[PDB]
């Protein structure tokens, strides 16, 4: 796959959260190079995901979780149609991700992916290699969520729908 053509999405500042605990799904619709997590908003423009201490990755094509861009074994290889999904617990600073409704394991942290996951101003983010395709799903239609009931509404996380409307617009 290329090595250095990549493109990184974020959801918009103004949906950023600061608490609660919060779950969106990543379907793989390509079979090449991609990553899901969480960032702060405010990181550094063009940053691929987990390529600095500002947003943290799951690498389901290599296999691998990445933070401060290092990256390590970790989960498992996922294939076209599965689908992640992708935690953020700002109550413990965990983030986590399972596959298909089944939460993947880290050796340390087991159903924890990362942990000391600080900041003020987290969105949903990937990252796609040139021709790589996604659809991610934060619940606006409580139904078009796959694993949501059986894998993560039971540890009391919230659909990312929730954080999207309503703005202040101020020109200073």
């Amino acid at each position: 796959s290329n090595a250095a053509d990549f493109r990184t999405y974020r959801a918009e500042k103004n949906y950023a959260v600061n608490s609660g605990k919060w779950y969106f799904e990543f379907e793989i619709l390509t079979a090449g190079p991609m990553r899901v997590g969480w960032a702060h908003a405010d990181m550094p423009p063009g940053m691929m995901l987990g390529q600095d201490e500002n947003s943290w990755a799951f690498d389901g094509y290599n296999e691998e979780k990445v933070y401060v861009n290092s990256s390590e074994s970790f989960g498992k290889q996922w294939a076209v149609g599965d689908v992640v999904g992708v935690f953020l617990d700002l109550i413990d600073n965990t983030i986590s991700f399972s596959l298909n409704g089944e939460l993947l394991m880290d050796a340390l942290g087991g159903e924890t992916t990362f942990a000391d996951v600080q900041g003020d101003n987290f969105v949903p983010a990937c990252t796609l290699g040139v021709g790589q395709k996604a659809r991610l799903t934060y619940g606006q239609d409580v139904n078009t969520l796959k694993y949501f009931t059986t894998c993560g509404l039971q540890e009391g996380y919230e659909p990312f729908c929730v954080n999207m409307a309503r703005d202040v617009t101020h020109w200073y």
